[PDB]
Protein backbone atom coordinates (compact mmCIF):
# COMPACT_ATOMS: atom_id res chain seq x y z
CA UNK A 1 0.00 0.00 0.00
CA UNK A 2 1.12 3.55 -0.86
CA UNK A 3 1.49 6.52 1.53
CA UNK A 4 1.00 4.60 4.77
CA UNK A 5 3.41 3.32 7.42
CA UNK A 6 4.20 0.20 9.45
CA UNK A 7 1.45 -1.32 11.59
CA UNK A 8 1.94 -2.08 15.26
CA UNK A 9 3.07 -5.61 15.92
CA UNK A 10 -0.20 -6.22 17.85
CA UNK A 11 -2.73 -4.35 15.68
CA UNK A 12 -3.09 -6.86 12.83
CA UNK A 13 -3.61 -10.44 14.12
CA UNK A 14 -6.08 -11.32 11.39
CA UNK A 15 -3.71 -10.49 8.53
CA UNK A 16 -2.51 -13.38 6.31
CA UNK A 17 0.30 -13.46 3.78
CA UNK A 18 -0.23 -15.67 0.74
CA UNK A 19 2.76 -17.14 -1.10
CA UNK A 20 3.21 -19.24 -4.25
CA UNK A 21 6.47 -21.09 -4.96
CA UNK A 22 8.28 -18.89 -2.45
CA UNK A 23 6.97 -15.52 -3.82
CA UNK A 24 4.62 -13.16 -2.03
CA UNK A 25 1.38 -13.16 -4.02
CA UNK A 26 -1.47 -11.65 -1.97
CA UNK A 27 -2.80 -10.77 1.45
CA UNK A 28 -5.77 -12.37 3.12
CA UNK A 29 -7.88 -12.33 6.27
CA UNK A 30 -8.21 -15.03 8.88
CA UNK A 31 -11.94 -15.31 9.58
CA UNK A 32 -12.07 -18.75 11.29
CA UNK A 33 -9.32 -21.05 12.66
CA UNK A 34 -9.72 -23.14 9.48
CA UNK A 35 -10.39 -20.49 6.80
CA UNK A 36 -8.73 -17.50 5.17
CA UNK A 37 -10.65 -15.11 2.93
CA UNK A 38 -8.92 -13.44 -0.06
CA UNK A 39 -9.52 -12.23 -3.61
CA UNK A 40 -10.53 -14.69 -6.33
CA UNK A 41 -7.76 -13.25 -8.61
CA UNK A 42 -5.27 -14.74 -6.09
CA UNK A 43 -6.06 -18.32 -7.21
CA UNK A 44 -2.70 -20.01 -7.99
CA UNK A 45 -1.36 -23.57 -7.56
CA UNK A 46 1.01 -24.41 -4.69
CA UNK A 47 -0.32 -21.88 -2.16
CA UNK A 48 1.27 -21.28 1.28
CA UNK A 49 -0.44 -19.32 4.08
CA UNK A 50 1.62 -17.54 6.78
CA UNK A 51 -0.24 -16.30 9.84
CA UNK A 52 1.06 -14.21 12.71
CA UNK A 53 3.66 -12.57 10.52
CA UNK A 54 4.75 -8.90 10.74
CA UNK A 55 9.48 -14.73 13.67
CA UNK A 56 8.22 -16.59 16.83
CA UNK A 57 4.46 -15.89 16.53
CA UNK A 58 4.37 -16.98 12.90
CA UNK A 59 2.69 -20.13 11.57
CA UNK A 60 2.49 -21.67 8.07
CA UNK A 61 -0.03 -23.98 6.34
CA UNK A 62 -0.82 -25.65 3.03
CA UNK A 63 -4.19 -25.10 1.36
CA UNK A 64 -6.52 -28.07 1.16
CA UNK A 65 -9.14 -26.43 -1.01
CA UNK A 66 -9.43 -23.02 -2.63
CA UNK A 67 -13.11 -22.13 -3.27
CA UNK A 68 -13.56 -19.30 -5.78
CA UNK A 69 -16.95 -17.65 -5.84
CA UNK A 70 -19.02 -19.42 -8.59
CA UNK A 71 -19.93 -16.09 -10.19
CA UNK A 72 -16.49 -14.44 -10.24
CA UNK A 73 -16.01 -12.40 -13.47
CA UNK A 74 -12.32 -11.81 -14.12
CA UNK A 75 -12.70 -9.09 -16.77
CA UNK A 76 -14.75 -6.93 -14.39
CA UNK A 77 -13.52 -8.19 -10.98
CA UNK A 78 -17.21 -8.69 -10.07
CA UNK A 79 -17.52 -11.15 -7.13
CA UNK A 80 -13.78 -11.10 -6.39
CA UNK A 81 -13.74 -13.46 -3.39
CA UNK A 82 -12.11 -16.84 -2.55
CA UNK A 83 -12.09 -19.03 0.57
CA UNK A 84 -8.99 -21.03 1.54
CA UNK A 85 -9.35 -24.16 3.71
CA UNK A 86 -6.19 -24.53 5.84
CA UNK A 87 -4.59 -27.94 6.25
CA UNK A 88 -3.49 -27.09 9.80
CA UNK A 89 -5.96 -25.29 12.11
CA UNK A 90 -4.62 -21.84 13.04
CA UNK A 91 -3.07 -21.65 16.56
CA UNK A 92 -4.84 -18.63 18.04
CA UNK A 93 -2.12 -16.73 19.87
CA UNK A 94 -3.02 -13.03 20.26
CA UNK A 95 -0.76 -12.35 17.27
CA UNK A 96 -3.09 -14.66 15.32
CA UNK A 97 -6.86 -14.02 15.62
CA UNK A 98 -9.82 -14.16 13.19
CA UNK A 99 -11.69 -10.97 12.34
CA UNK A 100 -15.52 -10.80 12.47
CA UNK A 101 -17.37 -10.03 9.29
CA UNK A 102 -19.51 -6.99 8.77
CA UNK A 103 -22.93 -8.63 8.19
CA UNK A 104 -24.98 -5.44 7.69
CA UNK A 105 -24.57 -3.86 4.25
CA UNK A 106 -25.95 -0.59 5.70
CA UNK A 107 -23.42 -0.30 8.54
CA UNK A 108 -22.77 3.37 9.17
CA UNK A 109 -19.01 3.51 9.95
CA UNK A 110 -17.20 5.22 7.06
CA UNK A 111 -13.78 5.45 8.84
CA UNK A 112 -11.71 2.37 7.96
CA UNK A 113 -8.14 1.16 7.56
CA UNK A 114 -6.24 -1.03 5.10
CA UNK A 115 -3.10 -3.20 5.51
CA UNK A 116 -0.64 -5.14 3.37
CA UNK A 117 2.88 -5.94 2.21
CA UNK A 118 2.15 -4.75 -1.36
CA UNK A 119 3.88 -1.98 -3.28
CA UNK A 120 4.83 1.20 -1.51
CA UNK A 121 4.92 4.55 -3.32
CA UNK A 122 8.63 4.15 -4.22
CA UNK A 123 7.58 1.08 -6.25
CA UNK A 124 9.41 -1.11 -3.68
CA UNK A 125 8.06 -3.99 -1.56
CA UNK A 126 8.28 -3.64 2.25
CA UNK A 127 9.46 -6.23 4.74
CA UNK A 128 7.22 -4.74 7.48
CA UNK A 129 3.47 -4.57 7.11
CA UNK A 130 2.04 -1.21 6.06
CA UNK A 131 -1.12 0.47 7.38
CA UNK A 132 -3.28 3.43 6.43
CA UNK A 133 -6.56 5.06 7.55
CA UNK A 134 -9.01 5.75 4.68
CA UNK A 135 -12.76 6.38 4.42
CA UNK A 136 -15.63 4.75 2.56
CA UNK A 137 -16.76 6.63 -0.52
CA UNK A 138 -20.42 6.83 -1.53
CA UNK A 139 -21.59 4.41 -4.25
CA UNK A 140 -22.78 7.19 -6.57
CA UNK A 141 -19.46 9.02 -6.34
CA UNK A 142 -17.58 5.78 -6.99
CA UNK A 143 -19.81 4.95 -10.00
CA UNK A 144 -18.87 8.34 -11.45
CA UNK A 145 -15.20 7.61 -10.80
CA UNK A 146 -15.50 4.37 -12.80
CA UNK A 147 -18.56 4.43 -15.09
CA UNK A 148 -19.81 0.96 -16.01
CA UNK A 149 -17.67 -0.79 -13.45
CA UNK A 150 -19.09 -0.57 -9.87
CA UNK A 151 -21.57 -3.33 -8.88
CA UNK A 152 -23.40 -4.00 -5.58
CA UNK A 153 -20.67 -6.59 -4.95
CA UNK A 154 -18.09 -3.79 -4.58
CA UNK A 155 -17.39 -0.88 -2.19
CA UNK A 156 -15.07 2.10 -2.73
CA UNK A 157 -12.65 3.66 -0.21
CA UNK A 158 -9.86 6.23 -0.42
CA UNK A 159 -8.27 9.37 0.97
CA UNK A 160 -8.66 12.77 -0.64
CA UNK A 161 -5.88 14.42 1.39
CA UNK A 162 -2.82 12.24 0.73
CA UNK A 163 -4.09 9.48 -1.57
CA UNK A 164 -3.53 6.57 0.84
CA UNK A 165 -4.34 3.42 -1.14
CA UNK A 166 -3.77 -0.35 -1.51
CA UNK A 167 -1.66 -1.62 -4.46
CA UNK A 168 -0.21 -4.72 -6.13
CA UNK A 169 0.60 -7.44 -3.58
CA UNK A 170 -2.11 -6.17 -1.19
CA UNK A 171 -4.89 -8.15 -2.97
CA UNK A 172 -7.27 -9.94 -0.66
CA UNK A 173 -6.19 -7.96 2.39
CA UNK A 174 -8.81 -6.50 4.74
CA UNK A 175 -10.67 -3.24 4.62
CA UNK A 176 -11.49 -2.91 8.36
CA UNK A 177 -14.31 -0.61 9.57
CA UNK A 178 -15.50 -0.52 13.20
CA UNK A 179 -13.24 -3.56 13.82
CA UNK A 180 -15.23 -5.71 11.35
CA UNK A 181 -14.21 -7.01 7.93
CA UNK A 182 -15.93 -4.67 5.48
CA UNK A 183 -14.05 -5.29 2.22
CA UNK A 184 -11.20 -7.14 0.48
CA UNK A 185 -8.54 -5.42 -1.62
CA UNK A 186 -9.70 -6.00 -5.20
CA UNK A 187 -8.70 -3.36 -7.82
CA UNK A 188 -8.09 0.35 -8.33
CA UNK A 189 -6.13 3.06 -10.09
CA UNK A 190 -2.68 2.43 -11.52
CA UNK A 191 -0.32 4.01 -10.47
CA UNK A 192 -1.77 3.29 -7.06
CA UNK A 193 -3.09 6.35 -5.27
CA UNK A 194 -6.60 7.45 -4.35
CA UNK A 195 -6.67 11.27 -4.40
CA UNK A 196 -8.61 11.06 -7.74
CA UNK A 197 -10.15 7.61 -8.05
CA UNK A 198 -10.86 5.45 -4.96
CA UNK A 199 -9.73 1.89 -4.35
CA UNK A 200 -12.36 -0.76 -5.09
CA UNK A 201 -13.03 -3.52 -2.60
CA UNK A 202 -15.09 -6.69 -2.64
CA UNK A 203 -18.26 -5.96 -0.63
CA UNK A 204 -17.90 -8.62 2.10
CA UNK A 205 -21.37 -8.15 3.68
CA UNK A 206 -22.98 -9.55 0.49
CA UNK A 207 -21.20 -12.91 0.97
CA UNK A 208 -22.28 -13.86 4.52
CA UNK A 209 -24.48 -16.67 3.29
CA UNK A 210 -21.96 -18.03 0.76
CA UNK A 211 -19.17 -18.00 3.37
CA UNK A 212 -21.46 -19.69 5.88
CA UNK A 213 -22.50 -22.45 3.43
CA UNK A 214 -18.90 -23.18 2.35
CA UNK A 215 -17.43 -23.40 5.87
CA UNK A 216 -20.34 -25.30 7.40
CA UNK A 217 -20.66 -27.78 4.50
C1 LIG B 1 -2.12 -11.91 -7.98
C2 LIG B 1 -1.06 -11.03 -8.71
C3 LIG B 1 -1.01 -9.61 -8.13
N1 LIG B 1 -2.25 -8.90 -8.53
C4 LIG B 1 -2.56 -7.69 -7.97
O1 LIG B 1 -1.90 -7.15 -7.07
C5 LIG B 1 -3.84 -7.01 -8.50
C6 LIG B 1 -4.41 -5.95 -7.49
N2 LIG B 1 -4.19 -4.64 -8.26
C7 LIG B 1 -4.52 -3.50 -7.69
C8 LIG B 1 -4.29 -2.29 -8.31
C9 LIG B 1 -4.62 -1.09 -7.66
C10 LIG B 1 -5.24 -1.07 -6.42
C11 LIG B 1 -5.59 0.19 -5.84
N3 LIG B 1 -5.11 1.32 -6.41
N4 LIG B 1 -6.36 0.24 -4.73
N5 LIG B 1 -5.48 -2.25 -5.81
C12 LIG B 1 -5.12 -3.49 -6.42
C13 LIG B 1 -3.66 -4.89 -9.49
O2 LIG B 1 -3.35 -4.02 -10.33
O3 LIG B 1 -3.49 -6.23 -9.71
C14 LIG B 1 0.17 -8.86 -8.57
C15 LIG B 1 0.08 -8.01 -9.68
C16 LIG B 1 1.16 -7.23 -10.15
C17 LIG B 1 2.40 -7.23 -9.53
C18 LIG B 1 2.52 -8.06 -8.40
C19 LIG B 1 3.78 -8.07 -7.75
C20 LIG B 1 3.96 -8.85 -6.63
C21 LIG B 1 2.90 -9.63 -6.14
C22 LIG B 1 1.63 -9.65 -6.78
C23 LIG B 1 1.42 -8.85 -7.91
Amino acid sequence: LVHGGPCDKTSHPYQAALYTSGHLLCGGVLIHPLWVLTAAHCKKPNLQVFLGKHESSQEQSSVVRAVIHPDYDAASHDQDIMLLRLARPAKLSELIQPLPLERDCSAQTTSCHILGWGKTADGDFPDTIQCAYIHLVSREECEHAYPGQITQNMLCAGDEKYGKDSCQGDSGGPLVCGDHLRGLVSWGNIPCGSKEKPGVYTNVCRYTNWIQKTIQA
